[PDB]
């Protein structure tokens, strides 16, 4: 129904966890919910519905950077009448106590994009998460026992970034860390009056060269999924 | 010891309340603070310290306008070694279903200003309040009963704007309130690691003429300023 | 009669001075006035209407910065019906040469500021001062016997400036003074068809009563020339 | 040996042919190369290499957008010393005279993304296609005898642009096509050396209104294909 | 001695008289000064030195747009060491009643030109006219009777502007005329440490050469002779 | 007919040819165009209209820098009904590789002007040659075995440009030379329906510091490629 998902109005729960590597989503699904359908898979995406303690749910991939997640969430939010995408990712880390393995959680999200500009009369839009999301997902992690730091986070454009002086001045601000999406969503969740979060593991740091393993990873993506899922089904009141 | 408060190291407590209109901070002086002691007033700018229910809480008008506040706001946090500032102040509604007299927090600011590129090499900071400052003012709106709206708002530089299409643009993207202070506090606040929120009652509506008439005012002020006053506490 | 002035059309004069700080704007008209009255206190600015010399004169605050002095200045040509501003203020010197207690009339002043730009659809405006208001002011001076320097000034959002290599580059095209309010003054007198300039005495050097009564005594005298 | 892709240098040839649908992908390798093993499926991307009629061709996705294409373009001109990109992709017509199945090769493009900006102080880069993959392009459709358009197009980082007075604006400059991706590959073959193009087919009309596609998408490829055998000698 | 001028250090005067018309500048040399020089044709430029009613000038020409005016004034205030340069111009009317062959002075020169935000860090540079300059220019006026507008003036990079509503913007905040140089020049004087101004023959009306342009050229040359006396 | 040419409609040939310096599009008439008429000398601007191997062919100087050649391009295009024109200037060379006496032919321009953004709701626009006139170029250089380099070029706002390290960023991208005019000529093209080209001989070398005989190959090449035209 649309040219990026041959699904039609109904095949998404109204809230859908999304992240950058369908196959990450195919996983996502294949794991943790019951009777998961795929819904999309036009371009790969893989997207599913099912259920998580029995409340709908749909997980699907956004592709990497700005504007693929563009083309996505706002078809999500106009078309599939979506009330709720949590982004779950990976990021790579700014702060120097933030380490590989750890997890974050976005009130807001810088970007050296102009496409918040385009929308926002070359203005400072200042990309900001659902207040309740990230309640959502900070009470989870607590529940869960599942430590997690709270702070802003920066889209960019280019993951091989050539301002090598950027990553020090987003230290300078106590930004937490680097990924290339959440600016794009939360704009767009607001202008269709809907809400978004983002939640991330830490899988780099960019201010020194860590230790990642070819396997851990999902330890700590594990425990990402596990609080996205209790979180969404905190929003769902009403 | 700076070129615009007269007070030393210690004489502000480690939480300060502001506002642009520094007969307000007298106010807030002269009615809820106990002990209160002038501790500042360079340019008349009205800087108080006390305690409020026995804690230590200072308050001073910022003036109007994002370089005014970068001023006093770096200031404390720099010199006087601060580490909260709330804005208590007041704005004009966007949002249809926001009123005149109604009480807003804010998560985030946007801005028409050029600071923030000029402080983050031309790029998109989103100048965002500490998660805990806005947590405590829901908390405190909630424990006195009073109504309290949660987002988006805007710091202008421009009172009068004559980008007349804006107004209408930020309502599409629902936008709380406009005022002309907050996007400059937070990063501020960010650059010191210490922490700053926004809590405003609504004066104005920028897209109709609505509810000027009403005598709160006061009644709308002085519950902001408990909300104010109470999740200072909880900040300690 | 407006969110920021209690006043009325006719309580200010045609001519108005106005500094930063409200503190300052009382003391002018005590020490200048004769029967000066205050006609807006709103915000603690510290409006006054007054005469100077047998002709009629305001003095009020304007806040620091640009956004603040919007505010103030359009109103008084807007609503106010002034015909003149004259920014009588304090400032940061540039040039190697300008020293604390020097006096600095501003030809025009560059910025830092968007605001500008908002106005003129992106675009480089030169905020100039009045020509009539900078002949009053120097000429002013010349019979006082006062020396003031003449040149540009640069009206800065950021007092506390991040970009420390700013100040060299204007000191390289020999910009005088920092303030923080001029840029934003002149393009609304040209908007309302009106006249302002800007005078101050340095302060402090971003590098390296006296002269506050001497820039007052300029203000004022061109103040007169003007009618 | 990349966070992108589990590939060793030399597993890919020196001509990298690439899309934004990986499905495309795999399809590519499975329609149109001898012996195509799958190289990279790090995140579902389909890197595939063969060869075709002889010479070595690789095939991988790039997802769609500018920051995409960015990360793979410069992994494989700067990790995998790959020589030419040819993007093979869709587009959006923008021209009058430019219709659905019709075949465009871009000389350039513009973008409203603030990349190139960040790479080349605040100025104007041009994102030029190089001289030598236009002219392979169009000298392989004039053999083959397929109707083909050369000029401008536009990367555009918001598929739904708010901006709908920029369609016509493009129109007025004679900008051929709109898509996503070459506005940003351009000047990354500029920056290591290496060489890139773009070829695309029409799937729909920006200004106006399943199985060609595998004709016009069949034609675009054997361009892309002969191109490909030109370049490499 | 330049890649744009032939001349050597010392064959242009302290003061040199800048227009954008080659053909101009020779019919200005021949006009008023008295034993004019080619000192410089470069690119068919008609640079010329003489004096006037005794004391030294020069004349050239600086080409269309700021590109080129800020290549001649950087030349001319670096390699050849001059103090002042005035520019003695036509110019496009904005304000309602400027009119056709009008005066006009320049205090100071907006533009949509990215050439001061590369050398100003990309702030707000005030391109202003040196304000002896201007003096000068105004006094003269008033010594000969020549009305002229004293006001801001506008340089364009667009001869022909595709942001068609840009004049009536400029009317708004009372721009007199459009030229395309003196937001070059300015800036420039600035960082020598020399001085500038402009002075403008009103030729034609975006909103709706022996009379205006006799008078221009008088109050340049007048106030040419007083700078030079102070110094 | 405008007020920086005096000629009326059909003075000027279909194809153009444009410089910076006026005295060279008067050195060009003389020495190339067999019955060179001067059609515009305002501004001491230096139009002529002649034939080449029996076609014709004009030239005019158009100043420097774009604000200058963006008047005279678009006035050819608009009121002279142009179809196509080839600058044929100098330009600095920017890679360590190109040298003086070297001709770039220019397949595209950046540019640190404002003028194109104006044009194009503040985005990027790409300042490209049309394909028809590189190959043209490209074709006869062949045929007179004059080597020719081909690639991107840079027209500068700033001929003393304070921005020194753009040099090596330029370098970095492999960019061939700068020069002042080409990206303000492109998008007029373009807005046109309209055919642009640019040809250069490098005069100096902007990152380590005749005339005649490889202005000659430039100059032949240009006229050669006008022919195929
Ligand atoms: N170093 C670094 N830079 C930018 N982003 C990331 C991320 C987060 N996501 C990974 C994908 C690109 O590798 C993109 O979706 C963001 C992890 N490490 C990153
Ligand atoms: N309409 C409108 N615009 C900008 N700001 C405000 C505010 C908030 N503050 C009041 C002061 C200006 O009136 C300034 O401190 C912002 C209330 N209504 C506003
Ligand atoms: N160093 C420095 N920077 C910016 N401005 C000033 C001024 C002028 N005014 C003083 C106020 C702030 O100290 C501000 O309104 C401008 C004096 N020294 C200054
Ligand atoms: N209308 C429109 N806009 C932007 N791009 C395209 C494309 C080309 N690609 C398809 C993908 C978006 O659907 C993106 O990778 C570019 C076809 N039609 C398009
Ligand atoms: N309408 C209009 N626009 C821009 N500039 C001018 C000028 C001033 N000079 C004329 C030359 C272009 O014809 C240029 O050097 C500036 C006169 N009328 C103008
Ligand atoms: N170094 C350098 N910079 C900018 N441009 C050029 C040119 C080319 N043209 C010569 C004229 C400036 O001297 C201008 O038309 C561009 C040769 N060398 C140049």
């Amino acid at each position: 129904a649309t040219p990026h998902n041959s699904a039609q109005v109904g095949d998404f729960a109204e809230t859908v966890l999304m992240c950058g590597d369908p196959l990450r989503a195919k996983l996502i699904a294949e794991t943790y919910l019951e009777n998961p359908k795929l819904v999309n898979n036009v371009r790969g995406i893989q997207g599913y519905t099912g259920t998580y303690k029995g409340k709908p749910i749909s997980v699907m991939g956004h592709g990497m950077g700005l504007p693929s997640i563009c083309i996505y969430a706002e078809e999500l939010y106009s078309t599939y009448k979506v009330k709720t995408i949590i982004r779950v990712g990976t990021c790579g880390a700014i702060d120097m106590d933030i380490h590989t393995r750890d997890i974050v959680i976005f009130t807001s999200a810088g970007t050296n994009s102009k496409i918040n500009r385009i929308r926002f009369m070359d203005h400072d839009y200042p990309a900001t998460a659902s207040f309740d999301v990230v309640c959502a997902l900070v009470d989870a992690a607590k529940e869960l026992n599942i430590p997690a730091k709270v702070g802003k986070g920066f889209s960019t454009d280019l993951f091989y970034n050539p301002q090598t002086e950027l990553a020090q001045l987003m230290n300078k601000f106590h930004f937490l860390a680097v990924e290339m999406e959440s600016a794009g969503l939360f704009p767009i969740a607001d202008l269709y009056g809907a809400r978004a979060g983002c939640i991330c593991t830490v899988s780099d740091h960019i201010l020194h060269h860590e230790e990642t393993t070819a396997e851990e990873r999902q330890n700590s993506f594990q425990n990402m999924m596990k609080i996205a899922l209790e979180a969404a089904i905190k929003l769902h009141h009403h």
